């Protein structure tokens, strides 16, 4: 049902109990935000992808090109921000999503806005606020006073927005936490897991260079791909599985040589998982696999994206 095929592949919803409540009304609307990036990856995508399951379930939705945010989050001038921003906005349109966005910056500096900003920094502790961006904030070795006004900028976002639900990776739980705790109106949280970067050595982030770009070419993918963190039988960590777990739609036919034990068909994510725990397949011939499914899923995209 509705409530299955927006959990599908989410990390976790924040009440499924106030999720169930929002499905049962008529009008119902989802928001995303995204500071603007120059490249889109596949954890945008992921998310993306999580935002169409729940227009497909009836929800409005609202992306918001964050652009004040990332100004806040030491991204740049908010002009070349929004130029990326616009970028953005094709993108995510490439892929599929027909959607309301909006930039930040059209309402989050107005007067009566801001006051409620301010009326946010006064019930927000400075240790809270920091916590919350941990995960967010620009690396700075010496944290500036606009780290601990983002938070707060976002949470008032979210206030203004009047969304049901609020989505994002994992990442973003402690400022979703404080937008529950802080507004009237508690939005239902959407987490979407957080994918491993290429390397297997941390997140996979647009400042890490660790992902792989929906507008990559196929040889940059299947490169990508050779490359990665694969140890065989590990699960665990290995961003190539959890692209075959995210992406890939089954059954799954895998190509192998037949000296190799000749083309595997898997019916299921969890199939999958067995046969490679279990070493019947080696990560070579997942590799293969996932690069060219990954590669077919991309390239409308791609070449959208021209
Ligand atoms: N924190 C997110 C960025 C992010 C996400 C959402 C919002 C927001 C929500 C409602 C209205 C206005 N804005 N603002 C910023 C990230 O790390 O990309």
């Amino acid at each position: 049902d509705e409530f299955e095929m927006i959990k599908r592949n989410t990390s976790e919803i924040i009440s499924e109990e106030e999720l169930r409540e929002v499905l049962k009304k008529d009008e119902k609307s989802a928001g995303i935000g995204f500071e603007p990036s120059g490249k889109i990856h596949l954890g945008h995508y992921l998310q993306i992808k999580k935002m169409i399951d729940l227009q497909n379930a009836g929800f409005d939705i609202i992306i918001y090109l964050a652009d004040l945010a990332a100004y806040l989050n030491q991204k740049g001038e908010l002009d070349e921000i929004r130029k990326i921003g616009d970028y953005n906005k094709k993108v995510f349109e490439a892929m599929g999503l027909k959607a309301k966005y909006v930039y930040g910056s059209e309402f989050q500096l107005d007067k009566d806005y801001t006051l409620n900003v301010y009326r946010l920094a006064l019930k927000t502790t400075l240790k809270r606020a920091r916590r919350s961006m941990e995960l967010i904030a620009r690396e700075d070795e010496n944290p500036k006073v606009a780290e601990v006004i983002y938070p707060i900028m976002e949470v008032n976002g979210w206030h203004y927005s009047g969304v049901d639900v609020a989505v994002g990776g994992m990442e973003q739980r402690k400022i979703h936490m404080l937008a529950r705790e802080l507004l009237p109106k508690k939005v239902v949280c959407i987490h979407n897991p957080v994918l491993t970067g290429l390397d297997g050595e941390g997140k996979m982030s647009s400042s890490k260079g660790n992902f792989i770009a929906v507008d990559d070419s196929p040889e940059e993918i299947r490169a990508k791909i050779k490359k990665a963190y694969c140890p065989a039988g590990v699960v665990e960590g290995n961003p190539i599985m959890e692209i075959a777990k995210y992406f890939l739609e089954y059954p799954l036919t895998i190509k192998r040589p037949e000296k190799f034990g000749g083309d595997l068909t898997v019916n299921s994510y969890e199939e999958l998982e067995s046969l490679f725990k279990n070493k019947e397949l080696h990560p070579m011939d997942l590799k293969n696999a996932v690069a060219e499914e990954l590669i077919k899923i991309l390239e409308p995209i791609r070449k959208r994206l021209l």
